[PDB]
């Protein structure tokens, strides 16, 4: 299931590291997100972990979160936040959202999301078209389609401070990255990691950015703009 | 073997594609130095060492310490990230080893930010707990050393590291050994150490006064910020 080399090493790390110091909301909004037919769309609880404790570090006040399904990862942001943080969170898909923000509620923290239904990529023009809105985000988190993650970006890195961090999701793609091209891929797999083996090299190669690449969940890169 | 992902190749990938496009000159110098030195499996990983690296930055580090320093690749990748006044106290039982390293450093233009002890880092962090100037005076520190004195370290580091500061435990997934039976085959100093880091990393996930992190990254890191 992981990335790890065994099922009970990653075990481990959940069982000794994460869910004794997971938030009592966040259990909730994993158990019922994992009655959810999209239940394999969540964020892991290891990554959600991860999520938490960088937005602390980075000391993160205003950010945006792009694919939001049921909200783990975005929960995960909103408790890391100080109480008058922001996220502005994006996702074509309104309902799934809805299903977990009983859960954000009561945590007392569902004032932080400006929630958009809808595509990302119009949102983000109508933020660029005013200058007001350059440099102004701290922390995004990317995971929707990654055929758009290129699209993305680029814009991203005019909303984004300079030393501010944009965490792009997925980028170990199920591993696919190195399976030959003739080895059984489910077709979603097959599709989207053209877009990954791609994204992944055109990030090492863009200068506006210092990356790393991490075997959290599946996979996340971490860009941080110097540029 | 080479990683604790699920295949070689997959690291490989990580290696290729993420880490060695990226690595200072610098680094890879190190990096080609030690790998010569018989003792090169106690050096720390690229794919961990641009980790850290990124780390210092985005944390905002300006005076950090290091427990375990070999030649110094932890060192240097730390040192690069750290502002060019930022310091770092670092401690290690062999001189040897971190003078053979310290000529890349130099060549780095980094080497002035080091503050480098010979000696076990324990007497030295009692030392300057002794003096009240240095409470809660470090923004990072990171630990990559003899495991049976971990937990002796966090209770003296918790005094050191300010409020919202960051200690990275290194080594704490420990090839894997910690969800391996007591009778399946192991190195000798994989078992030796392997119940100290057990209980440690029970013990850390329980201690209130942080809040932690354990990740894949290398052989494991744990990382741990402080909250009390
Ligand atoms: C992997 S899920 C997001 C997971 C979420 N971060 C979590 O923790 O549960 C991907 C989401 O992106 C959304 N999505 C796909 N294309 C999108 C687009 N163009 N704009 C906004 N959202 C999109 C999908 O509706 C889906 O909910
Ligand atoms: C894993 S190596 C450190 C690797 C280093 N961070 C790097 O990137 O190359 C462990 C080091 O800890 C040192 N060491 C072991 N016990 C120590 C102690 N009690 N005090 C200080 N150093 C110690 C050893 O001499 C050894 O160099
Ligand atoms: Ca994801
Ligand atoms: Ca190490």
């Amino acid at each position: 299931k992981s990335l790890l080399k065994s099922d009970d090493l990653y075990q481990y790390i959940l069982d000794t590291s994460v869910y004794p110091r997971e938030p009592e909301s966040m259990k909730e909004l994993r158990e019922i997100t994992a009655k959810h037919p999209w239940n394999l769309m969540t964020t892991s609880a290891d990554e959600g972990q991860f999520l938490n404790m960088l937005i602390k570090l980075i000391g993160a006040k205003k950010t945006m979160e792009i694919g939001v399904y049921t909200g783990y990862s975005l929960l995960a942001t909103a408790l890391a936040l100080p109480e008058d943080g922001t996220i502005l969170a994006m996702d074509i898909n309104r309902e799934n959202y809805e299903l977990g923000l009983p859960c954000i509620e009561k945590a007392g923290v569902a004032h932080k999301i400006d929630f958009r239904e809808g595509p990302a990529l119009p949102v983000l023009d109508d933020l660029i078209a005013d200058e007001k809105n350059h440099g102004s985000f701290d922390f995004v988190f990317v995971d929707a389609d990654k055929d758009n993650y290129l699209n993305y970006h680029d814009r991203l890195l005019k909303l984004v401070k300079l030393g501010g961090l944009i965490g792009y999701d997925n980028t170990l793609w199920n591993g696919s990255v190195v399976l030959p091209d003739d080895a059984p891929m489910r077709k979603y797999i097959r599709f989207y990691r053209d877009f990954v083996l791609v994204l992944n090299k055109a990030l090492a190669a863009d200068e506006r950015v210092e990356i790393c690449q991490l075997p959290v969940g599946d996979g996340v890169t971490l860009c941080r703009r110097v540029k």
